[PDB]
């Protein structure tokens, strides 16, 4: 039978967010009347776990599409990496034209918002977005830092691949999933929160 | 070939809305760094117990399980002003079952204020099946009942209440459902992104 893993990250006041900025904090705001109660969120786009699409995805009622956010992926263990990933790292996996990889990293066995996670490195970059994969998924809020210029999404983006960021996948063991990875309806957005599944075989 | 129904509302300002209220309506902010401010009852989503409850469950208490699996689509586009427990006695709905109704409101592009709801009757009908889950096309399952009964009998009966849902394009029958809401912590409702597959993935 099915396995269904979560590997979204909740959203309240308080959570990790990018570099610990206060202003990236979501604020709830609720309204009661009787047994009535109503509320607002104000979230930043790139909250928790979220996707990232090329600009050229989205701008009608334009949303992120779903043709490859929804089917099947590779999650990869690179738990053994230190720092960051780089092409040596990733060259020899089982890794194909179409593919959407996820990387489960050291960044899955921490849960607060940590400078050095580990990221995917320009050559890295380079050689997923020359492969035409169509999706990367990393368990860290960000994907790259301590590169000037945002190499690995610049890279990533030239090529059409959909950026996933912020995911969890401390419980999840390598193999092959069907992933089911939502982004909420906004239109006009490239970049959207995200509850992302995924199931058994 | 597997097809995946989408059969969620795009989110934009402007959108339909309850009552056409304009304090509803959501707002995107960039300061070029982007947010997205929005009523967690904002088009397609489920409600939280505490929505209608005083210190009820909130939205993280709803369990995932009960919103990825097999569902039942009906067509109700006959029924006129709202669905009575005559109109579906003679369903086959079980314990158990995720049912979803489709009515005229899926026909309808703006906000109606006489929409089709589900009654006190059905509700109770519902409750007492043990049903795990009921969607309907409106953006609120009740109107025109003082006390919000539909809502209560659900919620005392731990029925989950999907609203919103777009479902013009999809035929009658069985689907495989994975309704994914944004991971909110302690609220009383969230937005989801609900996807209906034809078979299981
Ligand atoms: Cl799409
Ligand atoms: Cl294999
Ligand atoms: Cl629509
Ligand atoms: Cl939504
Ligand atoms: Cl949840
Ligand atoms: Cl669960
Ligand atoms: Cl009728
Ligand atoms: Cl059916
Ligand atoms: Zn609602």
């Amino acid at each position: 039978a099915m396995k269904v893993y979560d590997v979204t990250a909740p959203i309240y006041e308080g959570m990790p967010v990018y570099k610990n900025k206060p202003e990236k904090q979501p604020k709830r705001t609720t309204i009661t009347n009787g047994y009535v109660t109503e509320s607002r969120i104000d979230m930043d786009v790139h909250t928790g776990t979220h996707i990232d699409a090329p600009l050229h995805m989205v701008e009608t009622f334009e949303t992120i599409p779903l043709n490859d956010l929804v089917g099947p992926c590779k999650l990869f263990d690179l738990t053994h990496v230190n720092d960051r990933i780089t092409k040596d790292d990733i060259a020899h996996l089982d890794i194909q034209e179409g593919d959407f990889v996820l990387f489960k990293t050291k960044n899955s066995f921490e849960d607060a918002f940590h400078f050095e996670f580990i990221f995917v490195a320009e050559d890295a970059a380079r050689y997923l977005a020359d492969k035409q994969i169509r999706g990367v998924g990393i368990d860290a809020l960000g994907i790259e830092r301590a590169q000037e210029g945002h190499p690995t999404h610049k890279t990533l983006f030239s090529a059409g691949v959909i950026i996933i960021e912020g995911l969890r996948l401390k419980d999840v063991p390598e193999g092959r999933y069907f992933m089911v990875a939502a982004p909420l309806k906004l239109v006009g957005t490239d970049a959207a929160p995200a509850r992302v599944l995924l199931f058994d075989r």
